[PDB]
RNA sequence: AAUUUCUACUGUUGUAGAUAGAUUAAAAGGUAAUUCUAU
DNA sequence: ATAGTTCATAGAATTACCTTTTAATCTTAAAGGACTGC
DNA sequence: AGTCCTTTATCTAATTTTCCATTAGAACTATGC
């Protein structure tokens, strides 16, 4: 007797199903004759285009009406004395107050942005196409900023200039609807309610407090370290950003540049609503990239850091500034440099041919080419021509990386010329030398922009021979890194020789082909060529003068050298913004050209398919022979399918679907029975109508307009209700629903009634209609005929369909229609998505032609087989939106009713614990209610008995691939698609041991609690795979069950909640339970006891004392091993005593047993029959003998066994049992694990037993406790089996 | 190597399992490059 | 003969490209604006 | 009346985080025998 025979039909879910539609007799060429694909093709577009054109008016009319916005001072100091008090301590009506002044504030904003005259017209058709009489404002806006010549679509490619912007919104006069839903995604950016998409919301509730921590932050950051923020050059940098156009403190209006104390005032938070301010603030917090300038001007947080790095003083990195979010539909260029993009791959081909070409014709004052000059420069180092005192190492990241290039240490070169001037300057009393000593030698050492080569020369020959000879460190070695570096451009010549024929390849000016991945090997070579270069401007990048402040204590250099050195120098810089450019450019996606919306003419193409709305949508469904079709029909063909025309065409070909749905009962009524056209037919009693005024048919529902909510009355209610049923017996066309609705005293509260009417207003039926007549309408043109077709709707197909076949097909099963189930919803979709790739004949036909354990390794087919079929030509597609439990409320408090069943049907539930381990890539373990296993099994290889895959060796081979190339430009990755689908192969086993054996699931705590080691299963994977088993688990059918028992199409397993999010999985999602994975692995199964001691050799001293407190190490005489004992309290704290003892054999075989007897032998500590060692081992001196020791006990201590053979990993125990033999995974029994990452699987699931067990002692009143506490968990494993 | 689509496959013109789409917004992270610093 | 440690690392910025996750609207027939036709 | 194209009507419930916690392979060192 299953245990969740009960939980079906629970609530209700959304899913859409996908189908391809193939077009049936001449329908193709009546479409491609009158060019719909193309039409179609080209208004996607035209309507990206469009909703650009109108997001730039939102982004216009944000702005001007956010820096037209003031907000008084008044409120915002309330509310930011409120919420700084609401961090001290939580209080009830402190928090109401709160809300108070926060929706005061939020209140003043929304009737500011509703009284605007713009906002008013931002969702009619008056934005697109207005009524004769007045012009749209959209065009309206748009024809003043081309008279007044200001260039908005500067920015994109897509739209050349305002003419196309007019004409592209011009197109879509009369298709207002088509954009309906955007529209509401608009509205949602100036909702007066509590979402995340309006920019109230990204005022008040985001901006508003980080401001207020920011301002807290810059008003202690004055009383320490005030002079950490150098003011001086922060209103000399970010000058544009410091200009503001008002100050509302004092409310005056002038545009001088503003002081810190001024910008962190409270009343100026207003000039950080607009977006504008709000780059400015974020701008003054993190600095600017300026065009020229080598530096970078500093912001807040960077003189935070660099005071708090010079002080040493951590505390006030909590000083650190938030930036400010951004507004909600913004599109801003930075305040920072931006760099210029490029649009084709001939962009790429002719500045990098450009570059490469200048620096091989580039010459100097002298006639030495570039190479010529490095080369002849560097091989004269070689020699020591040149004087090391003129030429000067940068002492920065340069110096640095050539100290741990050269001698595989950083530090080596800053302390040789720190000891070097150390000891040559104040020699006298080295250690601690004088004030005036100290910072003439910090000077030389560090606040040094660069280093002579004379000083590091001595440096190095001090250093040098202070240490011995075994480290070499010689100065010589610098000398031929850099004599090494001519030699770089010899492998750049063969490099871009080769690169003649990469470059014929993208010469043209086609788009894009290297954004594919068809493109990879020849990504690699050219970004290969620019490292090299890059690298050596990176290597000589440390002889460079930054040419930045040396007021005085000019370096006497080499003039000639230098300036040689600075115009090569200045003509290889110029490969940071080529290889950041065609950086930029090559590492974007390559494609975003998939498919498109087919409309058919009609802007409200399957909005919805009733037959009252079939003319104005022109969507229906027929059945024919077991096979679905759509059918569109023409736009100006309006009545085809009239109801005059259905009786003439009667016969016995095609079943059209009549559809007859009531939506939205508690907006439907009221609409029709109080509608200005149908309120006389519907006559309301006085009586109602005051009731529909003020909301008293309701509980929490809206009044009429102007008037004011009352208190919800019952009486009200009911009399509303039989109004209701009365209204609705008046209606002309509902009663075809026959509602059979309740008692009106049964009704507690109007919703019931909602529901009951929505119930009942759906029903579906079918007309018959001769073949002749859709034939000849297919072929007249009239209407598209397509077959709604997948796999398991070819007459070839035998196998079991996929489970949304299931679904469709049940959509308009009578068992469904009786009490209906599966609902078809409105708003369905058509898309056309045209061929990727061509045809390719990849097997040929009847030849031989991956998985291992196939037998039929050379399975012949009388045919040959295209790759990637699917995309090689043109096809059509049809996304349909259904509802599932059509008729269940939703789901609420769905774990609370889970725990209700588990607690009633405890005795049954087995529980399956999942864990992924280290040598299993995840295992499984179901267990009885006792402790004992039933049964235990690997998701390594999942297969049917016919033929098996093993994704253990699949998954092998993936990881390598990444660690390898992550930083590569150009990488295709199918490796997350090929993860996901293995363990979309895992969750149906899961469920299928979940159904079987009537189990709850018990995973590892993803959100707290995991593991901190490296598995073959990455976390996030895991994670995946959690959540896959949440939403499987939603609706569950399996193929095989029939349609009416539970498990079948009709009756589906509905075991878990929709997924929210990840940190809201928290420990129960349905009968998914989540546990901490804390000793799990490393612990006994039969008796608890996991390695705690930890014990590591020390000081011979600190080993006496170490064992000098155990209880007794006596050795035992009868079973020929070494018996430990102590109580943990005692040590360094857990509790308990226990067993040590030394049987078997670890891997590190090395047995401990003859080990110790050995150990014990050379030693003056006899063993003989049965003498108490704890006291004769704490009397020993000697360190091999403690170091031996505690090694020993440490392998006794591995209850893992690391075989580096991969063919076995198992465990075995320290402790024996009552019965006195220890337990080892070797020679185990099935109700024991059979390997370590099972007893790993095997605790995971006694944590899962502990819920259990909370579970079965629930009280209905009061909250379960899900979270399991290691001493909770330790008393439980320890005596659970007593 | 056929797919509504995806992952494995031949599992024979397809076999297993999975599959909520469309639209819109934002935040977070990754990795380069660049300016500083501190160890 | 083995271990252990490191390939410098890490904090504040800016730009660019990529991805992932969460959070919103909808999954509708019929009234209403217009205009036309009888 | 019909048609096309856009705008409208407006229930219900429970929630708001709880605190639980022992790249890689290679390379140069660095010990110990
Ligand atoms: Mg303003
Ligand atoms: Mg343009
Ligand atoms: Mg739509
Ligand atoms: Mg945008
Ligand atoms: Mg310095
Ligand atoms: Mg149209
Ligand atoms: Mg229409
Ligand atoms: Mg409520
Ligand atoms: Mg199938
Ligand atoms: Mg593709
Ligand atoms: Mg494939």
């Amino acid at each position: 007797a299953s245990i969740y025979q009960e939980f079906v039909n629970k609530y209700s879910l959304s899913k859409t199903l996908r189908f391809e539609l193939i077009p049936q007799g001449k329908t193709l060429e009546n479409i491609k004759a009158r060019g719909l694909i193309l039409d179609d093709e080209k208004r996607a577009k035209d309507y990206k285009k469009a909703k650009q054109i109108i997001d730039k008016y939102h982004q216009f009319f944000i702005e001007e009406i956010l820096s037209s916005v003031c907000i008084s001072e008044d409120l915002l100091q309330n509310y930011s004395d409120v919420y700084f008090k609401l961090k001290k301590s939580d209080d009830d009506n402190l928090q109401k107050d709160f809300k108070s002044a926060k929706d005061t504030i939020k209140k003043q904003i929304s009737e500011y942005i509703k009284d605007s005259e713009k906002f008013k017209n931002l969702f009619n058709q008056n934005l697109i196409d207005a009524k004769k009489g007045q012009e749209s404002d959209l065009i309206l806006w748009l024809k003043q900023s081309k008279d007044n010549g200001i260039e908005l679509f500067k920015a994109n490619s897509d739209i050349t200039d305002i003419d196309e912007a007019l004409e592209i919104i011009k197109s879509f006069k009369g298709w207002t609807t088509y954009f309906k839903g955007f529209h509401e995604n608009r509205k949602n950016v100036y909702s007066s309610n509590d979402i995340p998409t309006s920019i109230i919301y990204r005022i008040v509730d985001d901006n508003l407090p980080k401001f207020l921590e920011n301002k807290a932050k810059y008003e202690s950051l004055k009383d320490k370290a005030p002079e950490a923020i150098n003011y001086e050059q922060i209103k000399k940098d970010l000058a544009e950003e410091l200009t503001f156009d008002i100050d509302y403190k004092t409310s005056e209006v002038n545009q001088r540049v503003f002081s810190l104390d001024e910008v962190f005032e409270i009343a100026n938070f207003n000039n950080y609503l607009n977006q504008s301010g709000i780059t400015k603030f974020n701008t003054i917090i993190g600095g600017k990239f300026v065009n020229g300038e080598n530096t970078k001007r500093k912001g807040i947080n960077e003189y935070i850091n660099l005071y708090s790095q010079q002080i040493n003083d951590k505390t006030l990195k909590k000083y650190k500034m938030s930036v400010l979010f951004k507004q909600i539909l913004s599109d801003t260029e930075s305040k920072s440099f931006v760099i210029d993009k490029l649009e084709d791959d001939s962009d790429v081909v002719t500045t990098m041919q450009s570059f490469y070409e200048q620096i091989a014709a580039f010459k100097t004052v002298e006639e030495k080419s570039i190479k010529e000059t490095l080369s002849l420069l560097f091989d004269d180092l070689k020699a020591q021509k040149l004087d090391l005192s003129k030429i000067y190492f940068k002492n920065d990241k340069s110096l640095t990386d050539l100290s741990q290039q050269v001698f595989d240490d950083y530090s080596v070169i800053g302390t040789a010329v720190l000891e070097y001037i150390t000891q040559q300057i104040a020699p006298k009393n080295l250690d601690n030398p004088s004030k005036k000593e100290q910072e003439l030698i910090a000077k030389k050492t560090e606040k040094a922009k660069y280093l002579s080569l004379e000083t590091i020369k001595l440096a190095l020959e001090e250093f040098n021979k202070h240490r011995d000879i075994d480290k070499q460190c010689r100065f010589e070695e610098i000398l031929a890194n850099f004599a090494a570096i001519p030699m770089i451009f010899d492998e750049i010549a063969q490099n871009k020789d080769n690169l003649a024929q990469i470059s014929i390849k993208y010469q043209n000016q086609g788009k894009k082909d290297l954004l594919q991945a068809s493109a990879e090997d020849d990504v690699k070579a050219i970004k290969d060529l620019l490292d090299q270069t890059n690298n050596l401007l990176h290597k000589l990048k440390i002889f460079h003068i930054s040419q930045s402040e040396d007021k005085a204590n000019i370096l006497d250099k080499d003039e000639h050298f230098y300036l040689v050195f600075e115009e090569c120098y200045f003509e290889l810089a110029n490969i940071v913004p080529l290889y950041n450019k065609i950086r930029n450019y090559i590492t974007q996606k390559p494609y975003s050209d998939e498919k498109f919306k087919l409309n058919f003419e009609n802007s409200t193409l399957a909005n919805g398919w009733d037959k009252n709305k079939e003319p104005d949508n022109t969507a229906i469904l027929f059945i024919k022979d077991d096979k679905y079709y759509l059918g569109v029909m023409n736009k100006k063909n309006n009545k085809i399918f009239d109801d005059k025309a259905i009786k003439e065409n009667k016969g016995e070909g095609y079943k059209k679907i009549v559809y007859k749905l009531l939506p939205g009962a508690n907006k439907m009524l009221p609409k029709v029975f109080f509608s200005a056209k149908s309120i006389k037919f519907y006559n309301p009693s006085e009586d109602i109508l005051r009731i529909r005024n003020h909301s008293t048919h309701t509980k929490n529902g809206s009044p009429q307009k102007g008037y004011e909510k009352f208190e919800f009355n019952i009486e009200d209610c009911r009399k509303f209700i039989d109004f209701y049923k009365q209204s609705i017996s008046k209606h002309p066309e509902w009663k075809d629903f026959g509602f059979r609705f309740s008692d009106t005293q049964r009704y507690n509260s109007i919703d019931e009634f909602y529901r009951e009417v929505e119930n009942q207003g759906y029903k579906l039926t079918f007309e018959n209609i001769s073949e002749s007549y859709i034939d000849s309408v297919v072929n007249q043109g009239k209407l598209y005929l397509f077959q709604i077709y997948n796999k398991d709707f070819s007459a070839y197909s035998k196998g079991r369909p996929n489970l949304h076949t299931l679904y469709w097909k049940a959509l308009f099963d009578e068992r469904n229609l009786q009490d209906v189930v599966y609902k078809l919803n409105g708003e369905a979709e058509l898309f056309y998505r045209k061929q990727s790739i061509p045809k390719k004949i990849t097997h040929p036909a009847k030849e031989a032609i991956k998985n291992k354990d196939n037998p039929k390794k050379e399975s012949v087919f009388e045919y040959d087989l295209i790759k990637d079929k699917r995309f090689t030509e043109d096809k059509f597609f049809f996304h349909c939106p259904i509802t599932i439990n059509f008729k269940s409320s939703g789901a609420n408090k769905f774990n609370d009713e889970i725990n209700l069943l588990l607690k009633e049907k405890a005795n049954d539930v087995h529980i399956l614990s999942i864990d992924r381990g280290e040598r299993h890539l995840a295992y499984y373990t179901l267990v009885d209610g006792k402790g004992n296993i039933i049964k235990q099994d690997t998701f390594n290889i999942i297969g049917n008995d016919r033929m098996k895959t093993n994704y253990h060796d699949k998954l092998a081979a993936i990881e390598k691939d990444r660690d390898s190339a992550r930083k590569d430009w150009k990488k295709i990755n199918n490796i997350k698609e090929m993860k996901e689908g293995y363990l979309s192969q895992v969750v149906h086993e899961i469920a299928k041991l979940v159904i079987e054996y009537n189990a709850i699931v018990v995973f590892e705590d993803l959100n707290f609690g995991f593991k901190r080691g490296r598995f073959k299963v990455e976390k996030q994977v895991y994670q995946k795979l959690e959540k896959m088993l949440i939403e499987k688990l939603n609706y569950l059918v399996f193929k095989d069950n029939e349609f009416d028992k539970t498990g079948g199409v009709l009756r589906a397993y509905q075991l878990t909640a929709p997924f929210e999010t990840f940190k809201k999985m928290g420990k129960q999602t349905g009968i998914i339970y989540y546990v901490p994975a804390g000793f799990t692995s490393k612990i006994c199964p039969v008796t608890g006891f996991v390695n705690q001691l930890y014990p590591k050799y020390e000081s011979v001293s600190k080993s006496q004392e170490f064992f000098s407190k155990f209880d007794k190490i006596c050795y035992n005489l009868d079973k020929g091993y070494f018996e430990f004992s102590f109580d943990y309290k005692n040590f360094g704290a857990a509790k308990g005593k226990w067993t040590i003892a030394s049987f078997g054999s670890r891997l590190i075989e090395v047995y401990p047993t003859k080990e110790l007897e050995k150990l014990l032998k050379d030693y003056s500590i006899e063993y003989g029959h049965g003498e108490c060692i704890k006291a004769a081992i704490c009397g020993e001196s000697d360190k091999k003998f403690f170091a031996k020791l505690t090694s020993v006990l440490n392998t006794i201590l591995q209850m893992r066994n690391s075989k580096t053979g991969t063919e076995l990993d198992y465990l075995i125990s320290p402790v024996a049992d009552v019965n006195g033999n220890f337990f080892d995974s070797r020679q185990a029994p099935k109700n024991m694990p059979q390997d370590a990452d099972a007893n790993g699987a095997y605790h995971i699931g006694l944590k899962g037993l502990m819920l259990l067990g909370r579970i079965k002692n629930n009280q209905e009143g009061k909250k379960l406790n899900l979270v399991i506490k290691n001493e909770e968990y330790f008393e439980f494993v320890q005596n659970r089996n007593n």
